[PDB]
């Protein structure tokens, strides 16, 4: 999302304060809070935003590059810049730990794929 009015009872990734480092999504206020306390690393809380913002579905032929044997579609790349952005904000990721982290999430989406079959 670039605007509030793309998801209006959900949230902003990043912080609403800063019009470069924010991205609206579906998540609503009260999930979004739980995920800021109950997700206690930037990887087990990059995995769970992505289960709130893509259906187990997309997941499973979608990655980061939209790269695969077959084709897969890229997981939207605005919304992924939002996961970089919340993360930054609550743990303070580095580059490193982005690269590390996109890793994990195309292994969840490996892992989506793997349980269809
Ligand atoms: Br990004
Ligand atoms: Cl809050
Ligand atoms: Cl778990």
């Amino acid at each position: 999302g670039n605007s509030e009015e793309d998801y209006p009872n959900g949230t902003w990734l990043g912080d609403e304060n800063n019009p470069e480092m924010r991205v609206r999504c579906a998540i609503i206020p009260s999930d979004m809070l739980h995920i800021s306390t109950n997700c206690r690393t930037a990887e087990k809380m990059a995995l769970t935003l992505l289960d709130y913002l893509f259906h187990r579905e997309v997941q499973a032929v979608s990655n980061l590059s939209g790269q695969g044997k077959h084709g897969k579609k890229q997981l939207d790349p605005l919304t992924i810049y939002g996961i970089r952005c919340h993360l930054f904000y609550k743990f303070g990721i580095t580059e490193s730990d982005w690269y590390r982290i996109k890793q994990s999430i195309d292994s969840k989406c490996r892992t989506a794929w793997r349980r269809k079959q």
